[PDB]
């Protein structure tokens, strides 16, 4: 059942974590917590097909039960599209809580923290769940909270680059994805459960229906509604669905050769801003003990690849091998977050530890005390990544 959760991909709920020197600064990026579906399109597709089968009774008994379940979900999702769920709130409370319990000295006395978020309500509400926990876990904190479109350049860079928008909507990854779905997804086994004469459905409408049904089931664990649809598909069918969505994310938002690093390079302003906020705290220009940022999977995924956390920027030429080497649920589950923890040793040398979803991450540079890296070396490495990103983007107006 761990495998079935992983097969939700970027809709996987944030994984279980447990508590357990002290840093002088934390630099953070977090996706919003577990959320409702953002679009009714999949639900509507599933309902339209089942209702039509109800005309000229083409439903099995379970198709009748599924149709009723779909109508109920449509009423429960009404007015809630894209909202942070109670689960997403508690995910943020857990990330903040473990941070505070791990490093009380960092957030002690009158420590100062700043948080930013996008204009998207689920990310703003995620920041507030996180900050509320902090303030409860030390009301003497000083807190700056802001949000909105002025952070688009560093938190929503994927909307601002014209070449990338064009690639995401129209690029060469699309035919590869569509061929891959046709190869991996067999719709008739699934729809026989629900519809008489499934073989009379054109492959395209059948694939669309099944893909839409997977989307409904995949998001339900994120809603805090006590209903589950995992058993509509076999475990091997969930495996195949996840492979298709994993490849979709990899090619459209990460380091796939077909994207030519364009989906990754667009993140360089956030990496540059991360370095700048840390350099200012190290120098004394800023006296923040933490900078927090709340945004989206499309913020986290290319940011992580651009940092070069090992494996997350792999460039796999064969589409069918991607799932072996690059796992979206390991990078951007719900509430996915990156934390840079800064330390000053007895000699005042600065060390940095990188946490990806609260587990130590590797960079392709040396260190004699993993998971701690020399900040100087890491900064040089990240600045080199930023320069390569600007070079990449120079080929796209």
């Amino acid at each position: 059942q761990t495998k079935i959760q992983k097969y939700a991909g970027t809709a996987m709920p944030y994984p279980n974590r447990t508590d357990s020197m002290t840093p002088f600064y934390i630099n953070h990026l977090g996706r919003h917590g577990a959320r409702f579906p953002t679009s009714r399109k999949a639900l509507d597709k599933v309902e339209k097909v089942l209702v039509s089968a109800q005309q000229e009774n083409g439903l099995t008994s379970e198709g009748m039960a599924l149709l009723s379940m779909i109508r109920r979900l449509s009423r429960l999702f009404d007015g809630q599209w894209g909202k942070l769920s109670k689960l997403g709130e508690t995910e943020q409370e857990g990330i903040a809580g473990r941070m505070i319990r791990n490093y009380p000295q960092l957030f002690s006395n009158s420590a100062k923290i700043e948080a930013i978020a996008t204009y998207v309500p689920r990310s703003i509400n995620s920041m507030d769940a996180f900050l509320s926990c902090m303030i409860r876990h030390n009301p003497a904190l000083q807190v700056q909270r802001s949000e909105g479109k002025q952070y688009n350049h560093i938190l929503r860079f994927f909307d601002l680059n014209k070449s990338y928008v064009n690639y995401k909507e129209k690029g060469d990854w699309l035919p590869i994805y569509k061929a891959f779905v046709h190869k991996k997804i067999s719709p008739v086994p699934i729809m026989k459960k629900f519809l008489l004469n499934p073989e009379q459905y054109l492959d395209k409408e059948a694939e669309e229906f099944v893909m839409a049904l997977f989307s409904v089931a995949a998001i339900l664990p994120d809603t805090s509604i006590p209903l589950n649809l995992e058993d509509l598909f076999t475990l091997d069918e969930w495996h195949r669905y996840w492979q298709t969505q994993n490849l979709r994310w990899y090619m459209s938002k990460s380091s796939a050769p077909v994207g030519k690093m364009l989906p990754v390079a667009i993140a360089w302003p956030l990496l540059s801003e991360f370095i700048r906020s840390a350099q200012e705290v190290i120098s004394g220009k800023s006296d923040y003990q933490a900078n927090f940022r709340f945004a989206h999977a499309e913020t986290v995924i290319p940011f992580v690849s651009l940092m070069g956390i090992e494996k997350t920027d792999v460039q796999v030429c064969r589409p069918d091998s991607v799932s072996v080497y690059w796992k979206d649920y390991e990078i951007s589950p719900m509430a996915a977050n990156v934390q840079w923890l800064f330390y000053r040793d007895r000699d005042q040398r600065i060390w940095v530890k990188i946490l990806l979803n609260e587990e130590a991450a590797a960079l392709p540079i040396s260190t004699a005390c993993f998971p701690y890296y020399s900040w100087e070396k890491t900064r040089i490495f990240f600045n080199q990544r930023i320069e390569m990103a600007k070079k990449t983007l120079s080929v796209f107006n």
